[PDB]
């Protein structure tokens, strides 16, 4: 058995344009303010752009699942990457101030190749990678799709500035298009050269037992919703995880509806959420392998999550920019430590049970949820301001944590663990 050195060109690329895919994802709400002014449309059009996203994920996830266990990995990642291209160069066409349906076009294609893309992170690992560096490249490609929306948000209020001006606005805006989709079709052609289908020879001893070995989805479903303690979970998980897709959505209407302009400082609040979270989830990777406490930290660190949204909701008006950034930090540090928390305890209780179907179900909730949350902030913002919009937020948190607290720790995969020792 001998690895090979492209394994780490295969992820470097693949958190490329995953890290591209990101950018597409949030590139329109981290300016929200400004699309509007561009298109003429409302701020509920443009979330649009943000939850499609959310919307195309739910029904595609199952098929490409098939797809990328009949295709292979090459073929998905061919299909991943050119969609995202593709979906780059559509929105080229879009503009004009009165060709914002092209634009909902090129963001649906690059709807799509989420699924691809978002599919495979761990199974990029298993086929390249030795057993020892299966779980550290897992991360990488999940460390590329994070820190591509930190970009999103960064970056888009640098080269857009906000200008009355239509004509001069679509310039720079085209500037953004331009560069997302130079980088996607660079990276396109890369993955063309690099990604091949199977390594010359097997990374370990697993892959060779796994390609020599070689039920159904409805009939694994019909199991875990079963599981009423998974039940619990999953809708707890999809609580939280939905309400990070719901503020980052609207986080640029709720900055900028308290301190009018700053753009670019919203875009940096942005940033300090998803790097703060992104410290968040090795930490709270790191201490949930080391203490092996699944339930007790899964209930300290979701309170937290919920305390860091009482103490956002509160002091986003004081008409203080820094403790904004310290409050959101803190709050992005919970929400996306729990992430790690919400797998590993779903496959702690789902054993033995494929942690891809189980994954799936949370990923699932986390999407349902974010469109719920998305569509009833924005109208409870638009209708009632803003602060009862991240109260609607704080009381659904706070169901999340009751139903948690009533999850029995039945973990039964370390039960499973020392049976085969013993």
């Amino acid at each position: 058995i001998k690895v090979s050195r492209r394994r780490w060109a295969v992820v470097l690329v693949f958190s490329c344009y995953s890290m591209c895919n990101s950018f597409q994802w949030i590139q329109y709400g981290s300016i929200n303010n400004i699309f509007m002014h561009f298109y003429g449309v409302s701020a509920f059009a443009i979330d649009w752009l943000s939850m499609c996203y959310m919307l195309t994920y739910i029904p595609l996830l199952l098929p490409v699942a098939w797809l990328l266990e009949k295709f292979g990995l090459r073929t998905i990642a061919l299909t991943g990457s050119a969609l995202n291209c593709l979906g780059a160069w559509v929105k080229l066409g879009s503009l004009k101030p009165h060709l914002f349906p092209v634009t909902v076009v090129g963001q649906l294609i690059c709807s799509v190749a989420q699924v691809f893309i978002l599919g495979m992170p761990s199974r990029i690992a298993s086929v390249w990678f030795g057993a020892n560096e299966v779980s550290t490249a897992c991360s990488v490609a999940v460390f590329g799709n994070q820190l591509g929306i930190a970009i999103g948000f960064l970056v888009p209020p640098v080269l857009v500035p906000n200008i009355e001006d239509r004509d001069e606005l679509a310039y720079h805006i085209s500037i953004m298009f331009y560069i997302i989709g130079g980088v996607a079709t660079l990276l396109l052609i890369l993955v063309i050269i690099v990604f091949k289908e199977k390594p010359k020879y097997p990374p370990s001893r697993a892959q060779s037992l796994s390609y020599a070995l070689t039920a159904s989805y409805l009939g694994s479903i019909a199991r875990l919703f079963k599981n009423l303690n998974f039940v619990l979970l999953v809708i707890t998980y999809g609580l939280n995880a939905g309400a990070f897709y719901a503020l980052s959505t609207l986080l640029n209407r709720m900055v900028i509806w308290h301190y009018p302009g700053e753009e670019v400082n919203a875009g940096r609040i942005g940033l300090t959420i998803v790097i703060a979270g992104m410290l968040g989830a090795v930490i709270s990777g790191i201490w949930l392998d080391r203490s092996k406490t699944y339930k007790e930290t899964t209930l300290v660190v979701y309170i937290m999550t919920l305390v860091g949204m009482v103490v956002y909701t509160f002091t986003l008006n004081l008409g203080h920019l820094w403790v904004v950034f310290i409050t959101a930090g803190t709050m992005g540090f919970f929400m996306t430590g729990y992430l790690p928390l919400g797998f590993e305890f779903a496959v702690e209780l789902t054993y033995p049970e494929s942690e891809g179907i189980s994954s799936g179900l949370l990923n699932i909730s986390a999407q349902v949820f974010g469109i719920i949350f998305t569509i009833s902030q924005g109208q409870i913002i638009d209708n009632y301001g803003t602060k009862p919009g991240n109260i609607f937020l704080c009381v659904f948190l706070t169901l999340g944590a009751a139903l948690t607290a009533f999850i029995k720790a039945d973990l039964r995969r370390q039960k499973a663990n020392k049976e085969t020792l013993e």
